[PDB]
């Protein structure tokens, strides 16, 4: 009976294996425009992905994801609410089963189809389970994404996606550029968090994108195709794999813009 979106071992459930789940800094939130505060002291975020040398792409019976090279400073987040290097570990989506769910973070409660996470950990803890245990430990990237006109650098992704239908398969994913996974502006905002899924860890500086990237309906079509479940096993569509808005508590958001 491991964690998962349904109703019987859903968000609703996951305090009572990860009390953390009822903390003080829990993502995600609903970032409301109107109270978010501008501070002009914020640095643009840096986003070097130049570099970045992708591996490999796996079902984890979550969500999927795009695993990188992090053994080096080859695709780095830094600046912005940042102090020092970020490398790129990995990234994954969140998706609903209808156009008007599956993003994790709101903005004035609008929910986005899906949301895209880009997770970093912070150099000076070595490495990402150490920085797991640290309250700047990581950096999440989160875009939002909405369905109208297909995303061209999305579209390599999509189409493996049949390979890796099950949980625990993965494919070779070599050559994948992040880079046009990214709106024209890198405007933000930000806050202290966590993990929004288990084992929720409180080490997470979100800088969540104001402008979303567009994915047609056949795009996301694609994401609803995956499975839960693992081969031969009944097929589980891999929908809805989002957490709702936790309370804000004693915190602030930041906006990077006016
Ligand atoms: C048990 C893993 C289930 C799937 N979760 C993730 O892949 C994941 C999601 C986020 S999120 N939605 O906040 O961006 C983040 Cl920040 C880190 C990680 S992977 C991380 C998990 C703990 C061990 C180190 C890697
Ligand atoms: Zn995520």
């Amino acid at each position: 009976h491991h964690w998962g979106y349904g109703k019987h071992n859903g968000p609703e459930h996951w305090h009572k294996d990860f009390p953390i789940a009822k903390g003080e800094r829990q993502s995600p939130v609903d970032i409301d425009t109107h109270t978010a505060k501008y501070d002009p002291s914020l640095k643009p975020l840096s986003v070097s992905y130049d570099q970045a040398t992708s591996l490999r792409i796996l079902n984890n019976g979550h969500s999927f994801q795009v695993e990188f090279d992090d053994s080096q400073d080859k695709a780095v987040l830094k600046g912005g609410p940042l102090d020092g290097t970020y490398r790129l570990l990995q990234f994954h989506f969140h998706w609903g089963s209808l156009d008007g769910q599956g993003s994790e973070h709101t903005v004035d409660k609008k929910k986005y189809a899906a949301e895209l996470h880009l997770v970093h950990w912070n150099t000076k803890y070595g490495d990402v389970g150490k920085a797991l245990q640290q309250p700047d430990g990581l950096a999440v990237l989160g875009i939002f994404l909405k369905v109208g006109s297909a995303k061209p650098g999305l579209q390599k992704v999509v189409d493996v996606l049949d390979s890796i239908k099950t949980k625990g398969k993965s494919a070779d994913f070599t050559n994948f550029d992040p880079r046009g996974l990214l709106p024209e502006s890198l405007d933000y905002w930000t806050y202290p968090g966590s993990l929004t899924t288990p084992p929720l860890a409180e080490c997470v500086t979100w800088i969540v994108l104001k402008e979303p990237i567009s994915v047609s309906s056949e795009q996301v079509l694609k994401f609803r195709k995956l499975n839960f479940n693992g081969e031969g096993e009944p097929e589980e569509l891999m929908v809805d794999n989002w957490r709702p808005a936790q309370p804000l508590k004693n915190r602030q958001i930041k906006a990077s813009f006016k």
